[PDB]
């Protein structure tokens, strides 16, 4: 049965990507799938093959936080440890009062009524929303259209929202107080609309991450196997040439890139870069083992290599776990990123650092291990053979068929 | 069972938008799906979020075609009406002598040992081939992969084949010649592979031409929905206003300024989707007129009365799915004529010689096409029949049970 089915995401290609398969396996269906964002995603979407609907008007989110990068890491932007034991009432509320305040509502009040006025005027029976792009659900739930998160993220959203409303529910009536129930409430009404728990977490959840890494919650979760995009690529003459040492790939206060360069340069390895323009002229000498390129095509590259290195970003995750490569993540407390790392070290697939920690010394040691240990690739493995017993977007195109008409109008 | 999947097409965009809803669906799968073609569509191929794999060279075809240009329309390129009765052994013959020559060999020998190279390394499983694109056959072929056409046409190409086979048949041993068969069972050879009729062909043929319309053939036949890919797109602001009278759309002779002209004087709501410099060469655009560069066809046409078209598979398929009733002003170039007699023969819409569009004959058509209920009814059915046709994502597994059979 024929649906118009609305995708909404805030304006990050890195979270626009992660959407792309899913998207295409319900089009592929016969399904109508239109792509909503900022103007400013635009041209990501168009090169996605999907067609793409701007929204209202572009935010300042990344002035805002290059601007303030010396506030960006710090205790009430952490929420990689989402448990009641470590917050109180008033930790868990803070947390949500600023991410609303500074992050959910720049990503999302430029855009809110615009999208809700594109719901209004095509109907779409279903809204797919990526998990921080609230306008979404907002939409969904003005004209009555089934809503699903689809998940990049180890869910620490969802699982710190259950905290928060256990800690709500400990305070008398006058304490009482929820930063998402005002804001997004306060749109709903706007519109003639109740507010309900269902546009925080979705009516279900489309999961992208493996069961055994994801944190267990009480909503009706659909797992669906992560397919690589990593936006336009192309496959380059020189993919073919192996190059007869260990391949390490590199993706992107902390260890300036050009020293990370020239330690991997003195190694018995060989190199791929993907940097972008600029730091690609900030380095002097390119070392014999390396080649640096603006873009690969991750998915092609990453069969065989030794050892991923990134931030903890889903697309080099989920890229490197779906070709079994052991990964080094030197990063921070920031979205999920450190729950990507610890994750997999937890499981033996991987290491993980803060990247204030990491040196010449951690860098190469940490290398080596991922070489030279065998356990690492066993566990990586192991977590690539749990990615392919999960369903792909085609076998779960008939569930969200159901799940819509269960839910929606 | 996870397959390599590699998609072949000649360097024209129109040719390859047509295989997009079909390889995302087989990448939705879990298949890893990648396009080759020639460099000069790579930028092309990224843009619908596939994988490209640049190929040989560019050739010159357009160069040659509008150097050339007047001998474009002629009795040895109408393959319009591939029948028996209309061609002796020589007609025939000579058809392919020049297709070869002029169209196949510019289009595939500019990549096909590049695409037989890349094959080699990559070992695909299964190859889909636009179906001009015979390097796509060659490459599988070598490394025994599975292999079929991916139909955008009427399918003239294996008709034509057809009638090209009985009359061969026909022939005393010394008059024996096949330019197909001569070409590329020359490049199989190189490779060490013998010609078999299935590189012209494909094992099997993924048609996205309703059964009603498409040529009777000899061969394994998957139909699958066509689903609009018109390249990129994005929805504009004024696309929200309902006309409140019949809408005409006008994409790409009698000039195009005395076309617009013409509509501009007629009781309906018109949307014409212009190249560049053909919007200057007007000088006034009517009141009911709306003029643009881009246009998301699938968002634009439902509820359309007419679309007006030189039978380009896009806005005959964008059109088709719509039920909008189909003006089609062309030539015997390709399938266009093909694709304004079959819905002409349906009653689902009108053909013309472009050469004999006038002002009168123009209005006469919209006029008939709005008023007339009947094709919009005929038109319907079509769109009724493709819908019944299963998609992309129904016909995957078909796939896979085929490459199985036919593939290492």
């Amino acid at each position: 049965s024929h649906m118009r089915i609305l995708f909404a995401t805030v304006s990050e290609k890195s979270h626009l990507f992660t959407m792309v398969p899913l998207a295409w396996s319900l089009a592929a269906a016969g399904h109508e799938v239109h792509v909503a964002s900022n103007p400013a995603l635009t041209a990501s979407i168009k090169s996605t093959g999907l067609t793409a609907v701007p929204v209202g008007k572009d935010h300042n989110l990344h002035e805002m936080l290059t601007e303030n990068r010396d506030s960006l890491e710090n205790p009430l932007s952490d929420w990689s440890t989402p448990e009641l034991d470590r917050h109180s009432w008033e930790q868990v509320l803070m947390k949500f009062k600023v991410s609303v305040m500074f992050a959910y509502q720049t990503y999302n009040d430029c855009m809110v009524h615009e999208l809700v006025d594109y719901a209004r005027h095509w109907q779409p029976d279903l809204v797919i929303w990526d998990p921080v792009t609230y306008a979404g659900p907002v939409a969904a739930r003005v004209v009555g259209a089934a809503h699903a998160r689809l998940l990049w993220c180890i869910d620490i959203y969802a699982k710190m929202r259950e905290v928060f409303l256990a800690r709500l529910a400990e305070q008398p009536e006058e304490r009482r107080e929820d930063p998402m129930a005002d804001w997004l409430g306060g749109i709903l009404g706007r519109y003639g609309h109740t507010f309900d728990e269902e546009v925080v977490v979705g009516q279900w959840t489309i999961d992208q991450i493996p069961t055994s890494l994801q944190l267990p919650l009480s909503l009706r979760r659909v797992p669906v196997r992560y397919l690589p995009h990593n936006g336009p690529s192309e496959i380059p003459d020189w993919l073919r040439e192996a190059p007869g040492r260990p391949r390490v790939v590199l993706t992107s206060t902390f260890m300036p890139v050009a020293d990370m360069i020239n330690t991997l340069g003195s190694m018995d390895i060989d190199v791929v870069a993907a940097l972008p323009p600029e730091e690609v002229e900030a380095l002097e000498k390119v070392p014999a083992n390396t080649r640096i390129v603006d873009f690969v095509p991750l998915h092609a590259l990453l069969p065989g290599a030794s050892v991923l290195i990134h931030h903890g970003g889903f697309g080099s995750w989920g890229t490197a776990l779906v070709n079994g490569v052991p990964q080094f993540i030197p990063t921070i407390r920031y979205a999920d990123w450190w729950n990507k790392g610890t994750s997999l070290h937890e499981a033996g697939a991987g290491l993980v650092v803060h990247a204030s920690e990491l040196t010449a010394e951690v860098l190469r040691e940490s290398v080596e291990r991922l070489v030279e240990d065998a356990s690492y690739r066993e566990a990586a493995e192991r977590l690539r053979e749990e990615n392919q017993r999960t369903p792909t977007p085609h076998d779960v195109v008939p569930v969200i068929e159901e799940l819509t008409a269960e839910h929606g109008r």
